[PDB]
Protein backbone atom coordinates (compact mmCIF):
# COMPACT_ATOMS: atom_id res chain seq x y z
CA UNK A 1 0.00 0.00 0.00
CA UNK A 2 2.00 3.17 -1.55
CA UNK A 3 1.93 6.24 0.25
CA UNK A 4 1.69 8.89 -2.94
CA UNK A 5 3.24 11.36 -1.36
CA UNK A 6 6.86 9.75 -2.55
CA UNK A 7 5.08 9.54 -5.87
CA UNK A 8 6.68 12.04 -8.09
CA UNK A 9 4.60 13.65 -10.68
CA UNK A 10 6.23 11.40 -13.53
CA UNK A 11 5.52 8.29 -11.84
CA UNK A 12 2.10 8.96 -10.38
CA UNK A 13 0.94 9.79 -14.46
CA UNK A 14 2.66 6.13 -14.92
CA UNK A 15 0.76 4.79 -12.09
CA UNK A 16 -2.61 6.58 -13.23
CA UNK A 17 -2.22 4.82 -16.59
CA UNK A 18 -1.34 1.47 -15.56
CA UNK A 19 -4.16 1.19 -12.60
CA UNK A 20 -6.79 3.65 -14.10
CA UNK A 21 -6.75 4.49 -17.82
CA UNK A 22 -5.82 0.86 -19.34
CA UNK A 23 -8.53 -0.97 -17.24
CA UNK A 24 -11.08 1.49 -17.87
CA UNK A 25 -10.03 1.78 -21.40
CA UNK A 26 -10.25 -2.40 -21.62
CA UNK A 27 -13.85 -2.63 -19.42
CA UNK A 28 -15.57 -0.13 -22.23
CA UNK A 29 -14.53 -2.40 -24.67
CA UNK A 30 -16.44 -5.59 -22.95
CA UNK A 31 -19.32 -4.22 -21.47
CA UNK A 32 -20.43 -1.82 -24.64
CA UNK A 33 -21.93 -4.91 -26.09
CA UNK A 34 -23.69 -5.76 -23.28
CA UNK A 35 -25.38 -2.74 -22.65
CA UNK A 36 -26.37 -2.63 -26.04
CA UNK A 37 -28.13 -5.65 -25.96
CA UNK A 38 -29.87 -4.84 -22.72
CA UNK A 39 -31.30 -1.83 -24.89
CA UNK A 40 -32.29 -3.79 -27.86
CA UNK A 41 -34.04 -6.21 -25.65
CA UNK A 42 -35.65 -4.35 -23.14
CA UNK A 43 -35.75 -1.20 -24.49
CA UNK A 44 -38.59 -1.27 -26.45
CA UNK A 45 -40.65 -1.59 -23.37
CA UNK A 46 -38.30 -0.41 -20.33
CA UNK A 47 -37.67 3.15 -22.04
CA UNK A 48 -35.31 4.32 -19.12
CA UNK A 49 -32.60 1.44 -20.23
CA UNK A 50 -32.29 3.32 -24.19
CA UNK A 51 -31.72 6.51 -21.81
CA UNK A 52 -28.92 4.04 -20.31
CA UNK A 53 -27.43 3.34 -22.74
CA UNK A 54 -27.11 6.78 -24.33
CA UNK A 55 -25.74 8.06 -21.20
CA UNK A 56 -23.40 5.45 -21.00
CA UNK A 57 -22.71 6.05 -24.42
CA UNK A 58 -21.71 9.35 -24.05
CA UNK A 59 -20.20 9.23 -20.64
CA UNK A 60 -18.17 6.53 -22.67
CA UNK A 61 -16.79 8.33 -25.07
CA UNK A 62 -16.54 11.19 -22.56
CA UNK A 63 -13.87 9.27 -21.16
CA UNK A 64 -12.01 8.02 -23.28
CA UNK A 65 -11.34 11.30 -25.37
CA UNK A 66 -10.59 12.69 -22.07
CA UNK A 67 -7.74 10.14 -21.24
CA UNK A 68 -6.24 10.14 -24.75
CA UNK A 69 -5.65 14.28 -24.13
CA UNK A 70 -4.44 13.55 -20.59
CA UNK A 71 -2.10 10.58 -22.00
CA UNK A 72 -1.10 12.08 -24.97
CA UNK A 73 -0.92 16.02 -24.38
CA UNK A 74 -1.78 17.42 -21.04
CA UNK A 75 0.35 14.89 -18.66
CA UNK A 76 2.86 15.20 -20.89
CA UNK A 77 2.75 19.06 -20.00
CA UNK A 78 2.38 18.53 -16.29
CA UNK A 79 5.36 16.47 -15.79
CA UNK A 80 7.64 19.47 -18.08
CA UNK A 81 6.08 21.38 -15.77
CA UNK A 82 7.35 20.10 -12.66
CA UNK A 83 10.20 19.32 -14.38
CA UNK A 84 11.04 23.34 -14.79
CA UNK A 85 10.39 23.87 -18.06
CA UNK A 86 8.31 26.45 -19.09
CA UNK A 87 4.84 25.57 -19.94
CA UNK A 88 2.47 28.84 -20.00
CA UNK A 89 -0.74 26.99 -19.61
CA UNK A 90 -0.28 25.23 -16.97
CA UNK A 91 -3.42 26.33 -15.03
CA UNK A 92 -5.84 26.44 -18.96
CA UNK A 93 -4.61 22.70 -18.75
CA UNK A 94 -6.08 21.59 -15.43
CA UNK A 95 -8.70 23.81 -15.52
CA UNK A 96 -10.20 22.06 -18.71
CA UNK A 97 -9.09 18.67 -16.65
CA UNK A 98 -11.91 19.54 -13.75
CA UNK A 99 -14.47 20.33 -16.30
CA UNK A 100 -13.87 17.21 -18.03
CA UNK A 101 -14.06 15.29 -14.46
CA UNK A 102 -17.09 17.39 -13.21
CA UNK A 103 -19.09 16.70 -16.67
CA UNK A 104 -18.25 12.94 -16.77
CA UNK A 105 -19.39 13.16 -12.81
CA UNK A 106 -22.97 14.55 -13.16
CA UNK A 107 -23.46 12.08 -15.80
CA UNK A 108 -22.48 8.93 -13.12
CA UNK A 109 -25.29 10.83 -11.89
CA UNK A 110 -27.17 10.95 -14.35
CA UNK A 111 -26.74 6.67 -14.98
CA UNK A 112 -26.77 6.12 -10.98
CA UNK A 113 -30.26 7.87 -11.02
CA UNK A 114 -32.03 5.84 -13.88
CA UNK A 115 -30.43 2.27 -12.37
CA UNK A 116 -32.03 3.48 -8.77
CA UNK A 117 -28.26 3.01 -7.92
CA UNK A 118 -27.54 -0.22 -10.02
CA UNK A 119 -30.32 -2.38 -8.55
CA UNK A 120 -32.06 -4.11 -10.54
CA UNK A 121 -35.87 -5.05 -10.64
CA UNK A 122 -36.72 -8.36 -9.87
CA UNK A 123 -38.02 -9.14 -13.23
CA UNK A 124 -33.95 -8.30 -14.54
CA UNK A 125 -31.91 -11.67 -15.08
CA UNK A 126 -28.79 -12.37 -17.16
CA UNK A 127 -27.72 -9.46 -19.31
CA UNK A 128 -29.59 -6.95 -17.29
CA UNK A 129 -28.18 -7.48 -14.02
CA UNK A 130 -24.57 -7.71 -14.84
CA UNK A 131 -25.02 -4.71 -17.43
CA UNK A 132 -26.02 -2.96 -13.90
CA UNK A 133 -23.00 -4.72 -11.98
CA UNK A 134 -20.28 -3.66 -14.25
CA UNK A 135 -21.66 -0.53 -14.40
CA UNK A 136 -21.51 0.20 -10.77
CA UNK A 137 -17.74 -1.30 -10.11
CA UNK A 138 -16.94 1.39 -13.52
CA UNK A 139 -18.47 4.16 -11.29
CA UNK A 140 -16.30 3.06 -8.38
CA UNK A 141 -13.40 2.69 -10.25
CA UNK A 142 -14.05 5.91 -11.63
CA UNK A 143 -14.23 7.97 -9.00
CA UNK A 144 -11.15 6.62 -7.88
CA UNK A 145 -9.23 7.16 -10.96
CA UNK A 146 -10.46 11.63 -10.59
CA UNK A 147 -10.25 11.83 -7.16
CA UNK A 148 -6.39 10.49 -7.44
CA UNK A 149 -5.88 13.10 -10.46
CA UNK A 150 -7.86 15.98 -8.87
CA UNK A 151 -6.61 15.50 -4.99
CA UNK A 152 -3.52 14.03 -5.94
CA UNK A 153 -1.62 14.62 -9.12
CA UNK A 154 -3.12 17.98 -9.92
CA UNK A 155 -2.03 19.52 -6.52
CA UNK A 156 1.75 18.23 -6.83
CA UNK A 157 1.84 20.52 -9.81
CA UNK A 158 -0.48 23.72 -8.28
CA UNK B 1 -4.96 3.04 -0.82
CA UNK B 2 -2.21 2.81 -3.69
CA UNK B 3 -1.29 -0.75 -5.14
CA UNK B 4 2.14 -1.03 -5.88
CA UNK B 5 1.93 -3.39 -8.76
CA UNK B 6 0.86 -0.99 -10.79
CA UNK B 7 4.16 0.99 -10.96
CA UNK B 8 6.54 -0.20 -13.26
CA UNK B 9 10.17 -1.17 -12.79
CA UNK B 10 11.24 2.54 -13.16
CA UNK B 11 8.58 4.15 -11.47
CA UNK B 12 9.00 1.86 -8.44
CA UNK B 13 12.40 2.17 -8.55
CA UNK B 14 11.94 5.68 -7.75
CA UNK B 15 9.81 5.03 -5.44
CA UNK B 16 12.22 2.99 -3.64
CA UNK B 17 14.60 5.61 -3.58
CA UNK B 18 12.34 8.66 -2.15
CA UNK B 19 10.50 6.31 0.23
CA UNK B 20 13.16 4.27 2.17
CA UNK B 21 16.73 5.23 0.52
CA UNK B 22 16.87 8.86 1.18
CA UNK B 23 14.72 8.14 4.98
CA UNK B 24 16.83 5.21 5.77
CA UNK B 25 20.23 6.98 5.24
CA UNK B 26 19.42 10.54 6.37
CA UNK B 27 18.24 8.43 9.64
CA UNK B 28 21.32 6.88 9.88
CA UNK B 29 22.86 10.00 10.09
CA UNK B 30 21.03 11.49 13.09
CA UNK B 31 20.71 8.13 14.94
CA UNK B 32 24.27 6.78 14.99
CA UNK B 33 25.19 9.17 18.05
CA UNK B 34 22.75 8.07 19.87
CA UNK B 35 23.75 4.08 19.37
CA UNK B 36 27.41 5.40 20.32
CA UNK B 37 26.66 7.65 23.21
CA UNK B 38 23.98 4.47 25.13
CA UNK B 39 27.42 2.16 24.31
CA UNK B 40 29.64 4.80 25.95
CA UNK B 41 27.38 5.59 28.92
CA UNK B 42 25.74 2.07 29.96
CA UNK B 43 27.98 0.05 27.90
CA UNK B 44 30.32 -0.60 30.54
CA UNK B 45 27.11 -1.54 33.05
CA UNK B 46 25.75 -3.37 30.52
CA UNK B 47 28.04 -4.86 28.04
CA UNK B 48 25.55 -6.32 25.21
CA UNK B 49 24.69 -2.98 24.73
CA UNK B 50 28.33 -2.55 23.01
CA UNK B 51 27.33 -6.01 21.41
CA UNK B 52 24.42 -3.72 19.87
CA UNK B 53 26.92 -0.55 19.02
CA UNK B 54 29.25 -2.91 16.31
CA UNK B 55 26.46 -5.33 15.11
CA UNK B 56 24.15 -1.82 14.32
CA UNK B 57 26.96 -0.15 12.87
CA UNK B 58 27.88 -3.32 10.74
CA UNK B 59 24.01 -3.64 9.85
CA UNK B 60 24.21 0.49 9.25
CA UNK B 61 27.81 0.00 6.76
CA UNK B 62 26.01 -2.65 5.24
CA UNK B 63 22.63 -0.88 4.39
CA UNK B 64 24.65 2.20 3.35
CA UNK B 65 27.00 0.57 0.72
CA UNK B 66 24.40 -2.07 -0.54
CA UNK B 67 21.73 1.20 -1.40
CA UNK B 68 24.48 2.34 -3.30
CA UNK B 69 24.87 -0.71 -5.44
CA UNK B 70 21.32 -0.41 -5.92
CA UNK B 71 20.97 3.30 -6.36
CA UNK B 72 24.28 3.60 -9.09
CA UNK B 73 25.27 0.01 -10.73
CA UNK B 74 22.24 -1.93 -9.93
CA UNK B 75 18.98 -0.13 -10.51
CA UNK B 76 20.22 1.10 -13.89
CA UNK B 77 20.96 -2.18 -14.89
CA UNK B 78 17.11 -3.25 -14.14
CA UNK B 79 15.66 -0.48 -15.65
CA UNK B 80 17.86 -1.17 -19.08
CA UNK B 81 16.72 -4.70 -19.10
CA UNK B 82 12.90 -3.88 -18.09
CA UNK B 83 14.07 -1.30 -21.46
CA UNK B 84 14.62 -4.05 -23.36
CA UNK B 85 18.35 -3.04 -23.62
CA UNK B 86 20.64 -6.64 -23.32
CA UNK B 87 21.59 -7.23 -20.06
CA UNK B 88 22.66 -10.34 -18.81
CA UNK B 89 23.84 -10.47 -15.13
CA UNK B 90 20.39 -10.15 -14.89
CA UNK B 91 19.91 -13.07 -12.20
CA UNK B 92 23.15 -12.62 -10.79
CA UNK B 93 22.62 -9.13 -10.07
CA UNK B 94 19.03 -10.19 -8.56
CA UNK B 95 20.78 -13.29 -6.46
CA UNK B 96 23.27 -10.91 -5.33
CA UNK B 97 20.98 -8.23 -4.05
CA UNK B 98 19.05 -10.94 -2.20
CA UNK B 99 22.55 -12.09 -0.89
CA UNK B 100 22.52 -8.96 1.02
CA UNK B 101 18.58 -8.52 1.97
CA UNK B 102 19.39 -12.44 3.52
CA UNK B 103 22.36 -10.71 4.92
CA UNK B 104 20.76 -7.77 6.35
CA UNK B 105 18.08 -10.04 7.41
CA UNK B 106 19.89 -12.14 10.53
CA UNK B 107 21.59 -9.24 11.35
CA UNK B 108 18.23 -7.51 12.16
CA UNK B 109 17.46 -10.50 14.13
CA UNK B 110 20.29 -9.77 16.23
CA UNK B 111 20.04 -6.23 17.32
CA UNK B 112 16.58 -7.01 18.15
CA UNK B 113 17.50 -10.32 20.46
CA UNK B 114 20.30 -8.21 21.79
CA UNK B 115 18.16 -5.90 22.99
CA UNK B 116 15.36 -7.96 24.52
CA UNK B 117 13.12 -7.37 21.69
CA UNK B 118 13.31 -3.54 21.89
CA UNK B 119 12.23 -4.01 25.60
CA UNK B 120 14.05 -1.33 27.43
CA UNK B 121 15.13 -2.66 31.22
CA UNK B 122 13.39 -0.62 34.35
CA UNK B 123 17.21 0.87 34.59
CA UNK B 124 16.39 2.98 30.90
CA UNK B 125 15.99 6.38 30.40
CA UNK B 126 16.29 8.88 28.29
CA UNK B 127 18.98 8.00 25.65
CA UNK B 128 17.97 4.21 26.34
CA UNK B 129 14.98 4.79 25.62
CA UNK B 130 14.97 6.83 22.32
CA UNK B 131 17.58 4.19 21.03
CA UNK B 132 15.58 1.11 21.33
CA UNK B 133 12.50 3.09 19.38
CA UNK B 134 13.96 4.66 16.98
CA UNK B 135 16.28 0.81 15.96
CA UNK B 136 13.11 -0.76 16.51
CA UNK B 137 11.37 2.31 13.85
CA UNK B 138 14.58 1.63 11.42
CA UNK B 139 14.09 -2.23 11.75
CA UNK B 140 10.49 -1.69 10.21
CA UNK B 141 11.18 0.53 7.47
CA UNK B 142 14.04 -1.76 6.09
CA UNK B 143 11.37 -5.02 6.44
CA UNK B 144 9.15 -2.73 4.13
CA UNK B 145 11.88 -1.66 2.17
CA UNK B 146 13.34 -5.25 1.14
CA UNK B 147 10.19 -6.38 1.03
CA UNK B 148 9.17 -4.39 -1.44
CA UNK B 149 12.10 -5.04 -3.35
CA UNK B 150 12.29 -8.60 -2.92
CA UNK B 151 8.79 -9.25 -3.88
CA UNK B 152 7.46 -6.54 -6.40
CA UNK B 153 10.99 -5.17 -7.88
CA UNK B 154 12.55 -8.38 -8.12
CA UNK B 155 9.42 -10.31 -9.50
CA UNK B 156 8.78 -8.19 -11.88
CA UNK B 157 11.77 -8.44 -14.15
CA UNK B 158 11.84 -12.27 -12.99
FE1 LIG C 1 -7.18 9.99 -16.16
FE1 LIG D 1 -9.06 12.20 -15.76
FE1 LIG E 1 17.30 -0.79 -1.43
FE1 LIG F 1 17.96 -3.51 -0.98
O1 LIG G 1 -9.99 10.06 -16.77
ZN1 LIG H 1 -15.06 10.82 -31.48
Amino acid sequence: SLNPKFLNVSSLIQYIQSAYHEPLREEFKNLTPYVTKLSKVHGPNHPYLVELKETYDTFKNGMLEHMQKEDDVDFPKLIKYEQGEVVDDINTVIDDLVSDHIATGELLVKMSELTSSYEPPIEAAGTWRLVYQRLKALEVLTHEHVHLENHVLFKKVS
